[PDB]
């Protein structure tokens, strides 16, 4: 069976209103799984799309760790927006694809792209890097058609 | 075009070896969208899944917030796993699917499930719910097939 679908057998909600959802809901119980295992004070957020899905917002307290952890996605009917079956699809960094495009031989430095020229990141296995391998790494990145001028330079330690 | 391939005409690297390229990198600069605007001193670390993919781990401090923030998601090779072009998927509490299987007339409490009978939550717009609540919500899931002891109760302020 599809992970978009119901359980086989449960009935859902079918008069659902979305606009009435909206908002701030607390987490009273779950059956854990490795995303949530240790979570506290948990929530979840719900906001309308332009595009007529839901954007929502997961927040939790991890005791162990001592700190806030937050999760961001979106959810689209699979049917009618009277049917309370969604598909749901998590946001992160690395939108829809990752691939290594310039790597050199010691695997210290890494050019990475997404699915289109909008999606592009500088990584290293140290936080800094020379002017050197930063001209390398932009000239790459401009011969493949990059607009290297959209580059955020990240703050990281010295 | 796919989400799932790379940007036109750009060439991936063809000799890669998944083994040495695991473990922490530093985002050196990106290109920016709404997710990691304004984060700082961000990582990714990754590990090697039992099925063959790569886990992930993303770590960045938010400053307008003052917080650390963190993102987990698994990435596939989309063909021979020496050509480094992968297909991301980000992880979450609600995996597949999202399903409103109980609702109250007032929007108040909810029973919401995923794609089998292993995904159960119990949703308030209060932090705390009446025993008379949770002995409904508690009934609904029984006569659906769900197994309720398996409900962690989440703690949630007084
Ligand atoms: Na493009
Ligand atoms: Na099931």
């Amino acid at each position: 069976k599809s992970s978009s679908t119901p359980p086989r057998g449960v009935t859902v909600v079918n008069n659902f209103d979305a606009k009435r959802y909206l908002g701030t809901w607390y987490e009273i119980a779950r059956f854990d799984h490795r995303f949530e295992r240790g979570l506290e004070k948990v929530t979840a957020t719900y906001s309308l799309r332009d595009d007529g899905g839901l954007n929502f917002i997961n927040k939790g307290y991890n005791p162990d760790r001592g700190m806030w952890q937050q999760s961001e996605g979106k959810a689209y009917f699979t049917g009618a927006p009277t049917r309370a079956a969604l598909k749901v699809s998590f946001f992160g960094p690395f939108y829809g694809g990752y691939n290594v495009i310039a790597l050199d031989r010691e695997y210290r430095h890494a050019l990475v792209c997404g699915p289109d020229r909008d999606y592009l990141w500088i990584q290293s296995r140290t936080p800094t890097i020379s002017d050197e391998v930063k001209q390398e790494m932009l000239a790459v990145a401009t011969r493949e058609g990059f607009d290297v001028s959209k580059f955020i330079w990240v703050q990281q330690p010295g």
